[PDB]
């Protein structure tokens, strides 16, 4: 279990909206990395999820042996140093290695180990939108008692409804009983899902003040922007994978789809707990370019989660590099599939301010570049404005997916972040997953 | 415990002198590092300290936070992949950090745990030489059910003999109920072990078919090489500490030092078991740049280590970065004090030739350069020659120490030895001490 | 159930075009036989028929207690060894001994088990032709939950159209609900089948180029090739057997010939699968020697199969022993008679290449020699050339049908083939049916 | 379960001595092979152990990869084929390969599945009676349900007394609730067994006809053929190792040894059930080349096994090949060390004749020759002569063990014994362990 100095001041909203206006990122702190390396130059490691509850942490990531497989699954507590900085300690290390191409895989902490949620892959992505049949699903529990549980899960309204489906790589949470996963994939023309779905679109509360195109222009590609003709004329749906916890698990998961007038296309993503509500990150794929969070309500009818309803925090904030005409400038509706996995942790509460996120002050990191993965950044945003940066390494430096998670010392009383970036490196591996670690300072 | 497929495989000579002949190094497979890595681009990792045993193994090194203090220490087992080559999964990590500069720390597997040795330093080298009082010793126990036991020790013989003393930070070793530390320091003039260690010398059984001074000038400059006029005056001696494994250690550890008859002038050194015979590694700091291996006999007088008796396995192969007249070019007896630490694993039995250590096969890694620490290279050899290398990145790469640790896997009959080098990052830390994994080939 | 390292890599085509052009056999593997052996010296194990799935293998043989009935039946799972390669696992054995002489055994697997397809003799080979009455056929049903289910079915369509029907004794497969077997015999003059099959004929692709008779001339002598004055003056026909998974069938197994515009004359077979696609392996018992294979492709009429086609991958690869003007050099169409059983697997998909086939490469086993059942040959072979072979035994060294099967370990990520060869042994038995496994390497 | 045709005719004394003298063996008949083959020519299957009981038999044997480890389980019971004899039909299979070298096993039968034990080796059998410590020992309990269960054992009276032990290779028994096994190694000189065993020797009572020595020179050759000099100067004792069936073994299972008064050297040997009584062989690795049998009687003291007592079925009959002064031809007393196991199986009661086994009749198999392991045959014999018997394959023919075991139809009244002999093989592997099997016909 995790040091007295943090028990409490996990998973919270950490400064009021006056406090935010002053916050700034503190020097990179050094501590011992809890993420493993590659010991050969062309060894891949990517694609990594990290949870981070009350008493614990879990991480995973995949491993392939040449170039860009097995999945690293890891878990401890936090402890202070002697500097008074945080020390990520390892308890139990795990390295499922046996021929099942687990990929995509997200991971949550659950009273006692982790849970992790991941999908067989046998076939180039694109393949798997074409293939009426979805991917084999799987959800592995492993103690830190040491037993293991993995199951082949089949939930309702899956099969013949998604052409595919994909945990989001982000962070799953534990809710009132159940846990919770960021979904994706593709769904099939003529099921109910995608007629529930027809007509349906969403735009960004600051999209009209950026975007040159009319009211009416917007909405029509907006629209189409779920559609992908490339991945097998799919819906491109986002959603979300709820669990109860057992270690008999069947086909009691449930496929929870967001609405489209919610939210944007389907994506990777991430889920969050902050205090009793839920929040999930988007990431953007499509052709909005900017860091979409939005504050999930979910309705349970007899015990079970029956429906989720999204609210998004607005912003025109943190970009990323896409290709094309959806770059980091791009601010008009169409259709994309290009982006980057940037998810951004809300320092502030958004439903402090008599409008929901008027005044909204996030942290991560981003590849501060139009169309390259390049650049990597730490910062600390405002909806309009970046008020507190920091790029790592030199320009041209080659990055990828970031996870940022934060967490408060309520002894010392600081808030200290954890940037996990996959850094292009040059030395070992194709990649080093870095787990950075400064504080957010208030002043 | 580790898989059935290593606990016979350990602590072994692998091969016959016949099959030594015809072994190659495989290339370098992937797994996922056990060694944590820095998470700022100052952040320095250095002095690692390896021991394997049939249960389990035990790793730790310093850490600095600006530049090149705090100890991380890992322990685990080892388990195959679905690949067919190990894993070193953690199990438990420990991260000492409470202002006690512990250094020089050399770490041993014990049952049920690990042992580690350290020296706590608080000023520059040089002046732990000339201060006449011996910096703090102390031994912690970590057991693997989590209970940890420091002592400061003060074993007899040392005060008021040793200006210093310190581990030899390679891998200590659990010999019939003892713990046994490779060590070393200064004695001061005037003590009975500077006088029984008077007019002694060593000079390797290679050197006159090498060295161009002739037989009276060579003894001359060996007796001249074990004392130090920079290092306080002092007879820089190498020795072994032997602590019985309890939890209340206070003055039992015993101070071994090896006659200077057989050992060259005092340095960084290792521990091993072959079987149940121990051998000792010891560092060339001094004139000879060769490796040096010696077999260590080990006499017991009422259930007490008595004396300590060193036979070298001859050897002109493989040559470590040193300065000035000391470089790996120099063959001839005088005064040196510099090099590095690279030690070297038996994989063929130097008893098993009608002359000792005749037809000698070993493997580690050194810096292919004379003066340089650059040039990092994994290689196998005789006594005579390297006939099997492959250097690591490009040249000009820096490195420092190589730990070198093979093991067998008894179920494909394969040897995998893995090179633990210290190397100098760009990106991350100072150094990424990198646990090199790869296979030893017969044919 | 197999285990992890193969339930992903079973039935499929595992390297690209590129690939199979720097594909290699490696060296014959020791793992423990399944197939059991004579105790005897005139004891005769033979007709093999063997069924991998991405569950669970069925295995099957005849035996006969003098010279060259009672029928062997085995089945398992593969699992790794800690050399890395297979072994297949034995979890339930059966012998069939009870008086009735089932023949010609082609077996499947199935959910749950096996289902075994035989044709009762009761008379020479010859006489069930001239009879117009055709042999007893029974399909046999075995549960892993050791249930065992025979039945007597009687399709429709063949009493008074086939004068002879026996299974092919090569694999059969579970397709779409339904078990798929192959199947040949003779046909009645005067019946719609062999009306509707009047003067058809089909001409391998590279005959041409290696034939010296003129279009016109091989025309003729092909469309004869169907017709046998010595087996009653019926037309030898190749076909499917269709079969829906039930415990009660009489006449829903349907009997689906091939059109012999697209198919030689009638003989021995195999079914396979290559993802959702079935192949067909037709043994080459009349004028062209080489290696036959053929693209099924089924059609569903009210869910049920109502018609095959298939289309053959073009070769001149892999010639087969026969007698007379059928030898393995022949290459000129003419009726025939002779022949062995030598199936191939694709080990890259046909389709793959602008024109069907145009660059296939396949594995098997073959008999090196022009008219004798002689020098068994494990091969690697392409539509042309034969770029990988290594013969067993030494010269002289007789052998009989050879059937061979490849999958992966997706762990190791390694092809492992098994070719099951009929050896005539000095010591015990007749002949010892082997399972012979070596890996199929890149490069 | 067996069948009902056997469930009461196996572990008995089948003939009276009266019909024991008009048995004749039949002709070998053929059913399919439970022992599996080698797949390589090189190969190597060797040291076979079978138990057979009233529900169920156990069959086990070592397999290395190149010349002559894993260990090949196997399980299964016995059927009636058409032909009115056996079938040993598998239910299970098993092959321990994980690292672990499990060497020499024995194998019995018990409620439920099999209890395997077996000893690690890691050095050459020589080097095992020079080291004091006894190599590792184990016993494996593997279920009908699959549950596998493996023990490090350590008996009391092991360790520092006997040199080495190793497990007979013979089957062991079930008898009253424990599991008895053959044993045999070298025990230390000075300890307690060592003074009990002192100046005991055994005599076969029809060795004075045979030998020329005179009673008090066969009486100081006899003492001194307990002790090797050549095998680390240890008592080489032969005994039985008693475990109670339990899944947590440690240091329940007993060690018996034998009375040197009643037993030759120790050597190979395996433990039977007649009825109530136990029965053991003990292979003639000594100076008297004839079939070593004793009826074993076992005293309990407080529901343990305290003293094992042996009792010799005089014989002359069927000779081992030796080497150098101990061929199949020597009769005189002196130090031996080397020899075949042969064991066999009584199919008269010893203790029906007034003077216990004044003629007794058994089976088995052996190597027809003076000092070469060559001319396997099976045969039938009393105490004098050999009354039936039949050569297998022409002369020359390599073997080396061979375990016989006999069993009743209770439906058609007759005897069917199976002859597991180590065949040298040309075509498949090094060796071809066969399962012959005959008739024993009463006329
Ligand atoms: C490790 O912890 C888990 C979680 O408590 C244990 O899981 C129990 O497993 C049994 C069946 O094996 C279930 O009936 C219990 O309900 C589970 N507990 C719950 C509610 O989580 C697991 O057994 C533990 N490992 C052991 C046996 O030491
Ligand atoms: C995000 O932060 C920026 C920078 O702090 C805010 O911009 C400032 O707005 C105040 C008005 O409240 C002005 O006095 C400053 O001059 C602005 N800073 C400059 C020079 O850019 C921005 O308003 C914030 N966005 C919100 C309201 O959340
Ligand atoms: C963890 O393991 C160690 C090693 O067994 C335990 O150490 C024992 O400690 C007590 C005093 O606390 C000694 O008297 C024993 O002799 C020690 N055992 C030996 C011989 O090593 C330690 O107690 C264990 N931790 C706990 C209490 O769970
Ligand atoms: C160390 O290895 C080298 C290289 O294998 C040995 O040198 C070879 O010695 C043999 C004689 O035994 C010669 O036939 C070769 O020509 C030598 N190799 C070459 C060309 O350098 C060397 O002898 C070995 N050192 C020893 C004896 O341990
Ligand atoms: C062994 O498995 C088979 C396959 O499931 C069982 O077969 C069932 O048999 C009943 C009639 O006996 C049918 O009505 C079911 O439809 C069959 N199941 C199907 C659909 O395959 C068989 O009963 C099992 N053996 C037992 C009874 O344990
Ligand atoms: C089958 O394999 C053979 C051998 O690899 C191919 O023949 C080679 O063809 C290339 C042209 O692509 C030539 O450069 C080589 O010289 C040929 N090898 C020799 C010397 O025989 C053959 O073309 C392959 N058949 C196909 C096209 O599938
Ligand atoms: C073992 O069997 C042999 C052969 O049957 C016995 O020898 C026979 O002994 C009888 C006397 O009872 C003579 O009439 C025969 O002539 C002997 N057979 C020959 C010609 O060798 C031998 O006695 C048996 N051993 C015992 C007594 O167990
Ligand atoms: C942050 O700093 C500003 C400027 O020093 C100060 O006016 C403001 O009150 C601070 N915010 C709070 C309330 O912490
Ligand atoms: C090693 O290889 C050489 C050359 O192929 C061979 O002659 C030698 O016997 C091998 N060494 C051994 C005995 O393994
Ligand atoms: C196979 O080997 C050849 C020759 O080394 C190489 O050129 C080719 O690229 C390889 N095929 C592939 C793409 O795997
Ligand atoms: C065995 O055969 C002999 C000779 O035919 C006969 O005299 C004897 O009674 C038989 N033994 C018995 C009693 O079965
Ligand atoms: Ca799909
Ligand atoms: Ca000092
Ligand atoms: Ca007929
Ligand atoms: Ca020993």
């Amino acid at each position: 279990i995790n040091d007295n100095r943090y028990i409490n001041g996990i998973n919270q909203f950490y400064f009021s909206i006056a406090e935010g206006r002053n916050l700034t990122l503190g020097p990179l702190l050094n501590m011992p990395s809890f993420i493993p390396t590659a010991t050969t130059p062309e060894g891949c490691t990517r694609i990594p999820s990290f949870s981070l509850t009350k008493t614990h942490w879990c991480y995973t990531h995949n491993v392939i042996l040449n170039g860009c497989s097995n999945q690293f699954v890891s878990m401890g507590i936090i402890e202070p140093t002697s500097a008074g900085f945080p020390f990520f300690r390892t308890l139990k290390t795990l390295y499922l290695s046996d021929g099942v191409n687990r990929k995509s895989c997200s991971i949550s902490t659950v009273p006692g180990g982790c849970m992790m949620y991941c999908f067989v892959s046998t076939q180039p992505e694109r393949d798997d939108y074409f293939s009426a049949a979805p991917p084999e699903q799987r959800i592995i529990i492993m103690y830190y008692n040491d037993t293991i549980v993995e199951r082949i899960i089949n939930p309702p309204g899956v099969l013949d409804v998604w052409a595919t489906l994909n945990p989001g790589t982000g962070s799953g949470v534990y809710y009132l009983g159940w846990v919770l996963f960021p979904i994706y994939g593709g769904v099939i023309k003529g099921t109910s899902l995608w007629n529930n779905q027809a007509n349906k679109y969403f735009i960004p509360q600051m999209v009209a003040a950026l975007c040159s195109q009319n009211q009416a222009t917007q909405v029509q590609n907006a629209k189409s922007s779920y559609y992908s003709s490339w991945f097998g004329n799919r819906m491109i749906q986002s959603g979300i994978l709820a669990c109860p916890l057992r270690q008999d698990l069947t086909n009691e998961c449930l496929v929870l789809p967001f609405s489209n007038d919610q939210v944007l296309m389907g994506a990777e993503g991430r889920l969050y707990m902050y205090g009793d509500s839920v929040y999930y990150y988007q990431r953007s794929n499509s052709w909005w370019p900017m860091t979409m969070l939005y504050k999930v309500t979910i309705t349970f009818t007899n015990g079970q989660p029956s429906a989720i309803s999204a609210q998004n925090v607005p912003t025109q904030q943190v970009p990323r590099p896409g290709t094309g005409d959806c770059s980091a400038t791009n601010r008009c509706p169409g259709f994309c599939l290009t982006g980057v996995y940037a998810d951004a942790w809300l320092l502030t509460n958004p439903s402090s301010t008599s409008t929901f996120g008027s005044e909204a002050t996030f942290t991560g990191s981003y590849l501060n570049t139009a169309t390259q993965r390049i650049n990597p950044t730490m910062y600390i945003a405002n909806n309009t404005q970046i008020i507190s940066s920091q790029q790592f390494g030199s320009s041209g430096q080659e990055a990828a997916y970031g996870h940022t998670t934060c967490f408060r010392d309520t002894g010392s009383v600081m808030v200290y972040c954890i940037y996990i970036i996959e850094l292009s490196s040059s030395l070992l591996g194709q990649f080093q997953i870095v787990p950075f670690i400064r504080q957010v300072t208030l002043s």
